[PDB]
């Protein structure tokens, strides 16, 4: 039985190897069990300095979500998160606008909808639009990492052609696709 909460299932992975791109972080995820798990209920993390994977920087980055950490990871030089679950979206057109250091990839129903496949200091990208064909809980996953230095991750979403954007949070997230009443 998987817990039902208004958020995505979060895993944190640290490493002392360099993370240069999405493939490197995905390989880290594949290589071992998560260094910590958490509930990602308010996906607006950071900004901070001096390496996400050091000290209590992960706690600071995750903020409101850090109280669900399964453990306090030890130090690493590099690290990132893998989030997976569901997001309620009505049928229609949407686009992400993501602020991040370093890179990331967001997929919905198996299709990438926001990608930065490299390291970068803090930068905001307005991504291309995508469509949702059927209203309901859509499958979503995210990866984000920090190679070192500063770190931030805020993937906002627009339903109105880029006029307004919202953070993905407990209003619309579900860990299993069932309706949360939490
Ligand atoms: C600490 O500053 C940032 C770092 O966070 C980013 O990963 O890579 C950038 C270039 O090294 C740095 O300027
Ligand atoms: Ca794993
Ligand atoms: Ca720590
Ligand atoms: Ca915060
Ligand atoms: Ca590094
Ligand atoms: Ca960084």
């Amino acid at each position: 039985p998987d817990s039902l909460f208004a958020g995505l299932v979060g895993e944190y992975y640290g490493t002392n190897s360099q993370l240069n791109n999405i493939s490197d972080f995905r390989a880290l995820v594949d290589s071992k069990e998560a260094d910590a798990t958490f509930e990602a209920a308010n996906i607006s993390y950071g900004r901070g300095s001096s390496d996400v994977a050091k000290g209590t920087h992960l706690q600071e980055f995750l903020g409101s979500d850090a109280s669900t950490l399964s453990t306090d990871p030890g130090d690493n030089t590099d690290g990132g998160i893998y989030l997976q679950g569901y997001v309620y979206l009505e049928a229609g057109t949407y686009n992400f606008k993501v602020t991040a250091d370093d890179g990331y990839e967001i997929t919905i129903n198996g299709n990438p909808v926001a990608t930065v496949d490299n390291n970068q200091s803090v930068y905001t990208v307005t991504h291309a639009s995508f469509t949702i064909s059927e209203s309901g809980y859509q499958a979503i996953d995210m990866i984000w990492w920090d190679q070192g230095g500063d770190y931030v991750f805020q993937p906002t979403l627009s339903a109105d052609g880029g006029s307004t954007y919202f953070v993905l949070d407990s209003a619309i997230l579900s860990s299993t696709g069932e309706t949360p009443y939490t």
